[PDB]
């Protein structure tokens, strides 16, 4: 007995949240029909009603994947926690590890493969780099490497990735194609299967506009073949894919209990798969196009130069914008959230400080919120201080 | 081009749910106000407004653990994702780890702790069992460990477990304690600091009544000491305590971006964590016993006699009853979730088959739902077959 702590004051307020325009590279807003899943009443986290939304939303992973794979589920985490369990489950300690440390998730798959105890050798690119299908067949050869890791939205410096071939390309070395689609998803062309890709997970916060916090993954049989005959148990027992894989119904054998699944973010998650086949993937992609296009031409407009040269190059999804002359960057983003309440971002990791991210996401990539924020920004180069 | 797959039909319907009442071990019924701040609207996931409701998050936990513990923050991820963070940044690999495997839990940090290459020294006992002060000083004593995982509420076998002293005959050995409270917080004394724990985690989805996909942790410095003197870095970096503890505001250092927290989750989360302290610990802690002495009553009233012998170490929150002769379970389950809407469960791990779990968590551990489900039990003895 003794209570030492008290009822946090705080907390005996009621919750209240500001409405902020977000269009920054993630999260996004929700549409309203996510919001409305995430207000609804709980079942239980294995009742055949359960499994049956998460038969939809393996159907829906498909679909928009567009792969076939048996081996197709949702990450209870967020984008970092996929590639993590890809990672942890593929890679065995000293095997051979190729990754395109082209902004910071390159970084983070090499953090992450360093601390599996894999043998990683970086394929290190400026920020606005992209790789050709040479350096990476140079790679694969001087390196001889079981598995390859490419970030295909690379949102910390918006550059689009191609990845036609690579997947042959990677097969030619009987080697493992890893790719982040996190930021790509539902914003620019992507077929796992006819692009020869072993493992591809995304995230549910950015084209989807479902909450943050689940995320989306799947594997060829090559890479399924691999992880059933590892013979070390891997390191992570929450994403250890044997498990996993049977939860969601992706085995031979019933499914059995291996941890409690986010029910409520999982109705979101449906629906805004729902959401995306309704519409259709290529008209999603048209949307995004099109946005991309729109924004790119104010910009400019107001004497911007985007980062990235190169048109086709550019991700649809998260513009870089380089930062103006004699701006500090904190000053502008600042201004734009206190008198517009929009929320745009700096750079990250090798793109800190040098750029302004601007991201375009599912139901927010409309032409009305191009013009919202060029309006912004118009205003803060005229209002910000300049050296 | 060419796209293989085709919308899916069954996302083109809209998403229903069946109304449940779930009253096995977890997950539980989201009061009201819960699924309001589910339906809500996205901030920015790095937003002022963001880190205040973190903040708020945290006297939050502080409160319902009863610490003071600076390194108290959210795992973004299930119960059992709280446990294995706790372990792969405790744990350098050979190191001495004694576990009360008293049902699955203890079964789960086995698992994990091997993963992890720790050298496991498992005290395991026959479900319904529990462990005494000598029985861990003998294990203490002749296997000299680093740490100590012990289940407060063991949610397979319905024992609740004595902790007063045992962080002190830890700390005698110089050793670390750490309990798992998924199914025990706010519903069975605790109190972190005065009983010394070093390790305290706990999940949204019982008594808390949130929905699940986040858990709650908190380190001592005892522990917080080890894991900042560690020479090696651990196996996980979306887990990774020096990473999380930046992000939270424990640190010294300004917030770094490491990962997209389940911002929506999170809402859920304060709400839920303001509704226990407006009732405030000891109410909460006076409901559950008051219910789980009501329902312990009215079974036996049907001549079910309850899994656990001695009342003083049944838990509140989660009944263990015995399976009466001449039943199939798997009859009298269905049973209750066909006619009556009820979801109740099995065992689990080692007390599968053997006994019925009946839950009561939180806004749920009420008379009107022990009544509700005491005469679904009633029925289902009555008219399923008997051998
Ligand atoms: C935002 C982002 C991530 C990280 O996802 P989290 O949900 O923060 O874990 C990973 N990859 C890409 C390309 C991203 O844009
Ligand atoms: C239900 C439960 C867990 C597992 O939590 P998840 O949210 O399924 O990961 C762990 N410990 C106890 C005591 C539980 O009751």
């Amino acid at each position: 007995h003794k209570l030492l702590v008290t009822p946090p004051k705080a907390l005996l307020k009621p919750l209240s949240i500001p409405n902020q325009l977000l269009l920054g590279p993630g999260p996004s807003n929700l549409p309203p029909r996510i919001m409305a899943a995430g207000g609804l009443q709980m079942i239980g986290s294995m009742s055949k009603d359960m499994y049956q939304i998460m038969d939809e939303i393996k159907e829906g992973i498909q679909y928009v994947f567009q792969t076939r794979n048996p081996l197709t589920l949702v990450i209870s985490g967020s984008g970092h926690c996929a590639l993590e369990a890809a990672l942890v489950n593929v890679l065995e300690p000293g095997d051979s590890f190729l990754v395109g440390a082209n902004g910071i998730w390159g970084q983070r798959a090499v953090d992450i493969g360093e601390r599996i105890g894999a043998r990683v050798h970086p394929m290190t690119k400026d920020p606005g780099g992209h790789y050709t299908l040479q350096e990476v067949e140079e790679g694969l050869a001087q390196h001889k490497p079981v598995l390859l890791f490419l970030t295909h939205g690379e949102s910390s410096t918006g550059v689009l990735q191609p990845l036609d071939g690579f997947g042959e390309l990677c097969h030619r070395y009987k080697c493992l194609l890893l790719v982040d689609s996190v930021a790509s998803l539902g914003g620019t062309p992507l077929y796992m299967d006819r692009q020869g890709i072993d493992i591809l997970y995304s995230g549910s916060q950015k084209a989807l506009n479902a909450p943050p916090g689940t995320s989306l993954i799947s594997f060829s049989d090559k890479a399924k073949k691999k992880m059933y005959s590892r013979k070390t148990k891997p390191f992570s027992f929450y994403l250890d894919i044997k498990w996993l894989a049977n939860f969601w119904g992706c085995d031979d054998q019933p499914r059995m209990y291996h941890h409690t699944i986010p029910v409520i973010s999982l109705y979101s998650l449906r629906e805004s798969l729902a959401l995306i086949a309704e519409q259709g993937l290529e008209n999603s992609w048209r949307q995004h196009r099109e946005a991309a296009a729109y924004l790119h031409g104010r910009l400019q407009a107001l004497g911007l130069q985007l980062f990235v040269k190169d048109p086709a190059l550019r991700l649809p999804t998260v513009t870089t914008v380089a930062v103006p002359a004699g701006y500090d960057w904190r000053d502008i983003v600042s201004y734009v959230i206190d008198h517009f309440d929009i929320e745009i971002m700096g750079g990250l990791g090798p793109s800190t400080g040098k750029v302004l991210r601007i991201g375009l996401l599912g139901c927010n990539a409309t032409r009305e919120n191009v013009d919202r924020v060029t309006e912004a920004l118009r205003a803060a180069l005229q209002h910000c201080p300049k050296k």
